[PDB]
């Protein structure tokens, strides 16, 4: 039993006396479905992965003190505490370290978690979905300069485009049938007018600034 | 005590709940207050208008009986039973016939009860915000065919005049602008051509349909 079992049956006092007062008491299928989802304490409730880290912290926590638990490699160099000989003194902190350095062993998992990533090459295969790319695909990169400023560079121009757009349109409604064929027209063309018919002249079919 | 009141407590059950047991005595004013509001039988919770109709139903019921329960005018013109002079035997069937009436009294009370009141004067008052009017308005009217069968003309006639609308401005937008200022001009107008300008030929300036 834990606090969060306890919420639950809070929860599931209602439940609990559908299932466990009308229907688990009941016979035919409507019973011993009642007694197959009864409510209560857990049968079999145990959960072995929080057992698993109590055993495994347990045993490596008495590795740790043992590790950590040495006589010191400065206080035998005075050779006037406890140590005249010691020929591997310098051992002492070897343990201690290892075990220091092991605090780190979560922190820095995997090639991700000690560099940065996006400057490595797994990373590519990774957003390129899993999947394999030539070793020199790091190199063969077109500016991210160029991508972010000519998007822009494009959409700033687009405005000062739509502005004359709406002049020149403005200017060539002025304009007689003669001119706006003639004007930026072939040398060879002979002008033959058209029979005069009805088109608007709308800017935007959608009604649209 | 009635059912509807019963039908309150299991509404304000939780509430009593919280005013009797807490506020009623926590202390101070929070205790004149829950007392004050407090939930229970209600003091002079009587009802005096259904014990008036309790007693006005019995006083009336008790004058049907005598009225209804009278010597048979048939009966007594055969002079073979129980009377042989009866010189007011013909108002034997008055008083029944009386009560008989009142089952009526407020299925007919006022006058809208006893004909078709748009058909007299006071609607009109009413209808008039309880206004004063000329004793003669009822027939000082306008058709009320003309009214409806109007609306539907002018209606069935605009669709058709939204087309010839359509027809016209196209027709006259190929038209130039000196037969645009001559046709239906005055005779003793000259025309002077004007600058040319552009000015769209927009139908309708909300993008409409
Ligand atoms: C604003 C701030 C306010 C400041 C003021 C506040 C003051 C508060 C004071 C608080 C107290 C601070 C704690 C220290 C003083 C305590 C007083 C005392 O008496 O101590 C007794 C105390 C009592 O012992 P103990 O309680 O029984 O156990 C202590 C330990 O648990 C275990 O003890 P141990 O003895 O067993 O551990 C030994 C270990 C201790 O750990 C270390 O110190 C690491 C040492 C690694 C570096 C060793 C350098 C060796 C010589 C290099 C020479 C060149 C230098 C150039 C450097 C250039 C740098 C680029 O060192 C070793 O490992 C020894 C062997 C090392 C290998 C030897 C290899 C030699 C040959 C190499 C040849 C290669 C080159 C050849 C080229 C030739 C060319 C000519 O012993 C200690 O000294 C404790 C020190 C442990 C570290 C504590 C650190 C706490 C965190 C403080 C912040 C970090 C500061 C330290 C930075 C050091 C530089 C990186
Ligand atoms: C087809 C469907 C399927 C049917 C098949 C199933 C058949 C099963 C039937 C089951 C039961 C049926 C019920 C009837 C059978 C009763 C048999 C029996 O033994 O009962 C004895 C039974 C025993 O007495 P009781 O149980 O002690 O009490 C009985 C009553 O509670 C109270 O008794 P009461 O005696 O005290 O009531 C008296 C009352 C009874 O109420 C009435 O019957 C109303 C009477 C109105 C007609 C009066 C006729 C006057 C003579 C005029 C002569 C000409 C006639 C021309 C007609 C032309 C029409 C355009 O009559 C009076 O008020 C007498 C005073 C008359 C007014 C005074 C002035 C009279 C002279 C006025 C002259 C004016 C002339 C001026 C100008 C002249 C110029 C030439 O007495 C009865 O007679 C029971 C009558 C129950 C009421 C029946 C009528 C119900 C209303 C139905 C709606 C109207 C439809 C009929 C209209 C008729 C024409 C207006
Ligand atoms: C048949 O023989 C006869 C008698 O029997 C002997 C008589 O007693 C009598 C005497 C008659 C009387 C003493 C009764 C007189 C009654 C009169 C004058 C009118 C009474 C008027 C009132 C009591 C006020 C009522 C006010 C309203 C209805 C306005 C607000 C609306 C209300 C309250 C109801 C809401 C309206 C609805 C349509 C919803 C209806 C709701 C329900 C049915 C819910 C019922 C709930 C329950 C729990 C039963 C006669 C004349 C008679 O002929």
């Amino acid at each position: 039993m834990n606090p969060i079992q306890k919420a639950w049956l809070k929860i599931l006092e209602p439940v609990s006396y559908v299932i466990n007062e009308k229907m688990a008491k009941r016979t035919g299928i409507i019973g011993k479905l009642g007694r197959f989802f009864a409510i209560g304490p857990r049968e079999y409730g145990v959960h072995p992965i929080n057992r698993m880290f109590i055993f495994m912290n347990r045993k490596y926590m008495a590795f740790q003190a043992v590790a950590l638990h040495r006589y010191s490699f400065v206080k035998s160099l005075t050779h006037n505490g406890f140590h005249m000989l010691r020929v591997f003194r310098h051992f002492a902190f070897v343990l201690p370290a290892t075990v220091l350095a092991g605090l780190g062993l979560f922190v820095y998992w995997g090639d991700d978690n000690k560099c940065y990533s996006p400057d490595r090459f797994p990373y590519l295969k990774k957003r390129a979905g899993d999947m394999a790319l030539p070793l020199n695909s790091l190199n063969q990169r077109t500016s991210a300069h160029y991508i972010e400023i000519n998007a822009i560079y494009g959409a700033e121009m687009m405005k000062r485009y739509h502005k004359v757009w709406e002049n020149i349109i403005e200017e060539r409604s002025k304009a007689t049938d003669q001119e706006k064929k003639t004007r930026y027209a072939h040398p060879s063309y002979q002008y033959s007018p058209l029979p005069v018919v009805s088109i608007p002249n709308v800017l935007n079919p959608l009604n649209l600034q």
